[PDB]
């Protein structure tokens, strides 16, 4: 039955994606994607996925409102779900509005209104791809007295997230998130489909792929950046909670299969980190590193002195699986950094 459920997955190369359709494929979903050319669709589908039930189109711009509207009038009777992960291309910029705001509304809004247009009555789940940045601004994610749940929202303004780029993005996820509840508040009884959101914090993991042979390019940066970093370089400072990128995956898809799913904000997170707590571990789970990455200040900057704590009880509850945990994630994540720099 699997089979005769077709799913659209938008921003079908990027990290979250590929995990979401390597899932889908395995459970025998037919998949159709989006990708930005026919060289990155064909990459996908023959030599990523290696699928007959993966299909392409091309769709270039999501800051455009039409821009799915050719995909869900050629299978508008055909697609039963929607994975909207795609989101618009983050570039420096001093006009935020401009070129974050408004792309990342127009960026949940288009695809909604296509649906609206040409599958009202076809279309029966859409999750999309949020973030913790529409649970919290990036003024309040350091009061240790606070505390996030899936119900918190970020609590800037339209004008006042527009200080710095930051959070700017930040507010970007904020409102094209509001803008998917809002669509679904008001097109009640337009439209047939059950709405979920897959909020996560800082996206850890393996890539679904990589080819041999290159530098290696990694879609999560932090992990690979401390690996390569030498004993007394100076180190970079990050701390947010962490989640797996397959449990992210994972998420989407229950979201979709899971009716105690339906109409949650669920908040993707495992634990806090700071820089230290991932060299600690780093450390810990690769001699051979020891003592040719830095070993930074152990026991000082810990997240919890630092971070609003997350309270995500209810999204563990209502996923009913167990989140992996920071040495999984460091095991798993560098170890195939590592192999592949081997084979390289």
């Amino acid at each position: 039955a699997n089979n005769n459920t077709t799913v659209f997955v938008s921003g079908a190369s990027g990290f979250i994606a590929q995990h979401i359709i390597r899932q889908l494929l395995d459970q025998n979903y037919k998949v159709i994607g989006s990708v930005r050319s026919t060289e990155k669709g064909d990459n996908l589908k023959n030599a990523i996925f290696k699928s007959a039930n993966f299909n392409y189109e091309i769709v270039k711009d999501i800051a455009d409102l039409n821009a799915f509207d050719p995909v869900f009038e050629k299978h508008g009777k055909d697609i039963k779900v929607v994975l909207h992960t795609a989101s618009p291309l983050n570039f420096t910029t001093t006009e935020y509005e401009k070129d974050l705001l408004i792309p990342a509304v127009n960026g949940t809004k288009g695809i909604l209104e296509s649906i609206k247009k040409y599958a009202a009555q076809t279309v029966e789940r859409v999750v999309v791809t949020s973030s913790f940045a529409s649970h919290t601004s990036t003024v309040d994610m350091c009061n240790t007295k606070g505390k996030i749940t899936e119900d918190s929202w970020n609590q800037d303004t339209w004008e006042n997230c527009q200080t710095d780029a930051v959070r700017a993005y930040f507010g970007s996820k904020k409102f094209a998130e509001e803008a998917a509840w809002e669509f679904l508040n008001k097109n009640k009884d337009t439209v047939k489909f059950k709405l979920a959101t897959v909020d996560p914090v800082y996206v850890f993991g393996p890539q679904n792929h990589i080819e041999p042979g290159k530098v290696l390019n990694v879609s999560s940066e932090v992990i690979n950046q401390l690996v390569h970093l030498k004993k007394d370089d100076p180190l970079p400072q990050v701390a947010c909670g962490y989640i797996d990128v397959r449990d992210i995956a994972k998420a989407h898809i229950l979201a979709f299969q899971k009716d105690e799913l339906i109409g949650q904000r669920l908040l993707l997170h495992s634990g806090l980190f700071t820089v230290q707590t991932l060299l600690d571990a780093i450390n810990e789970q690769f001699p051979e590193l020891r003592g040719k990455i830095p070993a930074g200040e152990p026991g000082s900057n810990k997240p919890e002195d630092l971070l609003t704590p997350i309270d995500n009880t209810k999204t563990k509850k209502l996923l009913g699986f167990e989140f992996r945990d920071l040495k999984t994630i460091i095991q798993d994540t560098v170890s195939q950094i590592l192999e592949a720099e081997n084979a390289s």
